[PDB]
């Protein structure tokens, strides 16, 4: 049968410490779950996040990661749609597909397993993760920093046997949150002129996606004037950089497109700027899409007037992508080259220099750090 | 040859005052400018709101009122679509049917004019009013609480002859507002459940919109329990009062809808309740509207977790109906008992006793005050 598994793992033992390279035991998978062999991984900032002991939800021990792609070493009882061998994406949005959300086409926020989930624990409420005689929280529902990992079977995506997992990886975050933003809750039309907050990994991805769609102007704001060439490389017609005005970036903006641009969207998680996407966003029709993650407690203002002369405030996550459907189908976008993966990978390392990963994404030096398993 | 008219109408020669009946001059249409008679009249929130002086840019001395149905008296230079006879709706929200927003089908905003009209006067930056040697501003571009007035050609609604006046008068802003509130921001779908907060005329107008749509739940909120029997009687299933509850409104209304309503409005003009009635709608689909009522002068705020977990925060002006055009429509509906006018009429008065509309407004015992020219 499954027996249970001594492999390595990179353990976040306690807030605001690095990750530790430790051997661990990973239990076979119960009725409906599967155990993937993780075979790339890459940090995103929630990640980070969450390791500092900002997130007044984390908890530790624990073993982050959610951005991998793997192979299915072994499934559960009642599994059957998966079987060992599925090349397979790790989903911290589920798609359960018969809860109210998933029955629901205007969300992709499935709420079958949501509970436990946060408790870091699988859907029977206990976790699969021991090492040196304690217990390892899951998170997020996908625990990627380890060579195996064992998740909810509504927590999986199977894809394309030939994609590269060392770079559809990114295809569990960032790129498609960043794509759906734009594609699923914007819906931006060809033509529109949008703005885009933040020129990391997800402020490409929305760039990326606005050129999919069609649009005529995508301009991009940071205030890290390093990021402008790969976000033109992307799509963005043009960049600014906030520190160049000595006024509102959105009056900067507004005088920029005679009124304001069609779509904004803030991919950093900064109150202020979400303010200021969505006050530049053009009187009438303007729609800002918060994309970044706020820090707890953190809330968004703005004056009543912006919304009844007509602007939208709206939000996404995960890019509105019904995750267990779509995600098979961006790994194809990516395959048949509608859409980039690899010009997102900026570094490379191997798993017992993860933290490095972390180092580089402090330092702003990459958008996204690929991690050999 | 048109000539001075000399006519009465009700002057607010400064805030927190009672309207002054006092004979005024009304000069003849410039170019491009329509000269009514004013048959009928009523008293919106705005009006009182301008008049107790708690508005910024509240001007005095100016003529009030922007709730009216009249008759063409003549026209100015240039006017060929309008011709003395005609049944018409004044507008303070234009339609030039021009600019780069009325050619755009996402909004209503023609800008046309608002610079002019915000301080009071004519396209052509005068005012067609004085008194006692004293010129006196329009308002809201309609002034309608005049026997006679003058507004630009662009801020007039050709409507129905048949249409009773001191009826469809209403349909100039608050029933109008909420019905399109509805229908037109919101497109709220068959079987949606809503949230209204304000159960004013505006609120009863949305309710009727809610209802129009086939919306299966429309929950009343207000803490003025006397205006839960009307509200039953536009549409409502049920009427909650805040005040019989200790946890926030919101965390009612969450209970009460099992997650919290698909479609919310704030008719109030409370930036407390506004964040409600946000955070009211329920998670993944949810969208709160703001109907414009106020310039409240303060802002609104929330979490951005409440976007980024599905909720959307919009806004209208005059229920985004492209106003030249739909307000005829729009009588032409209640004309074929589609939608209803005469149910919102609960006062009537002369023009001498017009203050009269502004008490029975302040103390919340009355719904629509129609005021016989
Ligand atoms: O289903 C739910 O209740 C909540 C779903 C959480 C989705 C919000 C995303 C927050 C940031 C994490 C992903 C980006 O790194
Ligand atoms: O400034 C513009 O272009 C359009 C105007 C936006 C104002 C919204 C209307 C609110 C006025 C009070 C409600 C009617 O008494
Ligand atoms: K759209
Ligand atoms: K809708
Ligand atoms: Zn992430
Ligand atoms: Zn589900
Ligand atoms: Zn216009
Ligand atoms: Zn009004």
């Amino acid at each position: 049968a499954n027996e249970v598994i001594k492999c390595k793992a990179a353990v976040a033992w306690e807030a605001g410490k690095p990750l530790s390279i430790e051997e661990i035991e990973v239990a076979p998978p119960k009725a409906h779950e599967v155990r993937i062999k993780i075979i790339a991984t890459a940090v995103c900032h929630t990640d980070a996040y969450t390791l500092s002991g900002a997130d007044p939800e984390g908890c530790f021990p624990v073993i982050l990661g959610h951005e991998g792609a793997g192979i299915v070493e072994s499934v559960g009882e009642g599994v059957t749609k998966l079987k060992a061998g599925d090349t397979v994406i790790p989903l911290y949005i589920p798609q359960c597909g018969e809860c109210k959300f998933c029955l629901n086409p205007k969300t992709n926020l499935c709420q079958k397993i949501r509970v436990t989930q946060g408790k870091g624990l699988m859907p029977d409420g206990t976790s699969r993760f021991t090492c040196k005689g304690k217990t390892i929280l899951h998170y997020m529902g996908t625990s990627t920093f380890s060579e195996y990992t064992v998740v909810a079977d509504i927590s999986v995506a199977k894809i394309d046997p030939l994609a590269p997992l060392d770079k559809v990886c990114l295809l569990g975050c960032g790129i498609s949150t960043g794509y759906g933003a734009a594609v699923n809750t914007a819906k931006l039309e060809p033509g529109s002129v949008c703005a885009v907050f933040g020129l990391g990994g997800v402020g490409l991805a929305v760039i990326m996606g606005c050129k999919v769609a069609g649009a005529s102007r995508i301009i991009g704001v940071d205030i890290n004037k390093d990021k402008f060439a790969r976000a033109k490389e992307f799509g963005a017609t043009e960049c600014i950089n906030p520190q160049d005005f000595s006024k509102p970036i959105q009056e900067v903006l507004i005088e920029m497109t005679d009124g304001g641009v069609d779509y904004s969207f803030e991919c950093i998680g900064n109150v202020k700027v979400m303010r200021a996407a969505l006050e530049a966003c053009h009187k009438g029709w303007g729609v800002s899409v918060v994309v970044g993650v706020a820090a707890s407690g953190e809330e968004i203002a703005t004056r009543p007037f912006q919304l009844v002369t007509g602007r939208t405030w709206k939000g996404t996550a995960f890019g509105g992508w019904k995750s267990v459907e779509s995600v098979p189908k961006l790994v194809s976008e990516y395959m048949s080259k509608k859409i980039k993966v690899d010009e997102f990978v900026t570094h490379n390392l191997s798993f017992d220099e993860i933290n490095k990963a972390f180092e580089l994404m402090h330092s702003g030096k990459s958008i996204r750090t690929v991690v050999k398993i």
